[PDB]
């Protein structure tokens, strides 16, 4: 699956981020996000922020439900076990779940922007960047080394192509 973001800093337009999902490596965890980024279940990632940003490091968003990082949840109910780790992250431009430590995976994600090999195995790698890695490069540098993004940026519309 192909899903994307439409991308807006404080009202205005920067661009689409267009990504793969790895559907079948890890079926669960992509279908979670694409069905996220469609809003079918009648809530998903359309006017969620990216909350926290890190430059040279990863961009953090997926909270639909509070904005700063302590919401968020999947399509399966809560929280789901981590699925398995066989992607790693050894490229920038990855699609990896955030969690509050092992099989509590929600909603909230982020997007690499170096290798994190120090995350392998920790994290679920689900997807990558096929277009728009420098509206990506946009977003990350409006963040700062504490993770406070100095405009806000909201992820507008989504969906499937």
């Amino acid at each position: 699956s192909q899903v994307y973001f439409d991308v807006e800093a404080d009202g205005q337009p920067i661009g689409r981020v267009v990504f793969k999902l790895y559907n079948d490596i890890v079926p669960k965890t992509a279908e979670n996000f694409r069905a996220l980024c469609t809003g079918e279940k009648g809530f998903g990632y359309a006017g969620s922020p990216f909350h926290r940003v890190i430059p040279d490091f990863m961009l953090q968003g997926g909270d639909f439900t509070a904005g700063n990082g302590t919401g968020g949840k999947s399509i399966y109910g809560g929280k789901f076990p981590d699925e398995n780790f066989k992607k790693h992250h050894d490229r920038p431009g990855l699609l990896s779940m955030a969690n509050a430590g092992p099989n509590t995976n929600g909603s909230q994600f982020f997007i690499t922007t170096v290798p994190c090999p120090w995350l392998d195995g920790k994290h679920v790698v689900f997807g990558e960047v096929v277009d728009g890695y420098d509206i990506v490069k946009k977003v990350e540098s409006l963040g700062s080394p504490s993770g406070a993004t100095k405009a806000r940026i909201v992820v507008a519309k989504s969906g499937e192509l």
